[PDB]
């Protein structure tokens, strides 16, 4: 709703694109970045998956 949430909304979508390239399909962990009401969360959560 907010500008910060709009940026975070973009952060959520943009970040996982790498995981899609990485062959990751786990919807579970993709959900966690949606729980990641912070931008730092989305990166921190994914970090484990990206470096899996």
């Amino acid at each position: 709703g907010t500008i910060d949430e709009w940026l975070l909304k973009e952060a959520k979508e943009k970040a996982i694109e790498e995981l899609k390239k990485a062959g990751i399909t786990s919807d579970y962990y993709f959900d966690l970045i949606n729980k990641a009401k912070t931008v730092e969360g989305v990166n921190a959560l994914k970090d484990e998956i990206l470096k899996a």
